[PDB]
């Protein structure tokens, strides 16, 4: 049955709660982005009204057949009504056509849902700034101190100086970049553009990625693996066997694989800065995994909540757990009682 951390209180709305059956009482389901935990349960028998994103509205018909008429896009940093209640979807820098969701009740209160976030000082001046949010269902992924990572631009600059001195060294040598879920383009985008060579990858990720609205893109990505140097396979594929197996497909004409796992944390964070990450290395193939997070870091989830001010916090991550509930708890009050509200 539905958790309550999926009910906004004082609608007939539902955020992420596909995968429950019919939720009694609700009119209008939300979806904050084409994530497969987020979306589970969606498929070309819906017959209820889901609102969304553009971008979210294109995956949702093309890749899992959501008819047309029950898909309701709304337009970004608008205000909008459904069923009586004013909304406005906001930017949530995490995967493309991600969402926020702020909605207005009709007795004052005002909650923001923030989907999946990564917290960032340019929400200080969206249509945040402007009105009280009472209630935060908040994205609590990296809620504690040991999750550090350094900045998504910084992680891209690693990795474009990476392979290009590779290539430069050894023009037979093949980059490979792993995925599983849309978000995190820019890692091999980046790495494509430095190389002035496009993107192959297979046609049902080539398909998803024409969804997704990028300026461009038919100038970036193919379907023709031959006539590409950056590869992308899938995310399991992305170990030892699997690229000596893909690198035998290629016919020689490559000699060596460097390729990319971008994960979102792990423990080496803890000791090792950007600058100083090294790959896992065998013959002729080569693994680095890259700490490039969707997610907000600990200080800029603790930034974001110690700037809006929220009356109260319901987190939407981490739940399972007493003593995960209960370390968040300790967090929101210490940040509580450091800035005064
Ligand atoms: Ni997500």
């Amino acid at each position: 049955t539905c958790p309550f951390y999926k009910k906004i209180p004082g609608t007939g709305f539902t955020v992420d709660a596909f995968q429950y059956g019919v939720v009694e009482g609700c009119t209008a389901y939300f979806l904050t982005h084409f994530h497969s935990d987020h979306y589970a349960g969606l498929s070309k028998h819906f017959t209820f009204p889901v609102y969304c994103s553009e971008i979210t509205g294109n995956l949702l018909k093309n890749k899992l057949h959501v008819q047309e008429q029950y898909i309701h896009p709304l337009p970004l940093d608008t205000e909008c009504i459904v069923n009586g209640v004013k909304v406005v979807l906001l930017d949530a820098n995490h995967c493309p056509g991600a969402v926020m969701i702020l909605f207005y009740l009709p007795n004052g209160t005002v909650i923001l849902h923030t989907g999946d976030f990564r917290a960032d000082p340019s929400m200080e001046r969206s249509l945040l700034a402007d009105q009280k949010v009472h209630m935060l269902y908040l994205d609590t992924t990296y809620c504690s101190p040991e999750y550090t990572f350094p900045s998504q631009q910084e992680v891209i600059r690693f990795a474009i100086n990476t392979a290009f001195e590779a290539v430069t060294l050894n023009p037979h040598a093949l980059v490979v970049c792993g995925t599983y879920s849309i978000g995190k383009e820019k890692v091999f985008l980046a790495i494509a553009d430095v190389l002035g060579s496009k993107v192959g990858m297979s046609q049902e990720k080539y398909k998803t990625l024409q969804c997704l609205n990028i300026p461009e893109i038919n100038s970036l990505i193919t379907t023709d693996m031959c006539s590409s140097l950056v590869h992308l396979l899938p995310m399991m594929q992305i170990n030892f066997k699997g690229l000596q197996s893909h690198l035998k497909k290629c016919g020689g004409k490559y000699n060596q694989i460097l390729a990319f796992r971008p994960t979102g944390w792990t423990h080496s964070n803890k000791f090792t800065r950007i600058a100083d990450v090294i790959p896992q290395t065998k013959g002729n193939i080569s693994i680095y995994g890259i700490p490039y997070s969707e997610h907000s870091s600990y200080l800029e989830m603790k930034r974001f909540v110690q700037w809006l001010k929220p009356q109260k916090i319901i987190p939407t991550v981490n739940v399972g757990t007493w003593k995960s509930r209960s370390t968040m708890e300790k967090y929101f009050r210490e940040w509580k009682l450091e800035a005064g509200y």
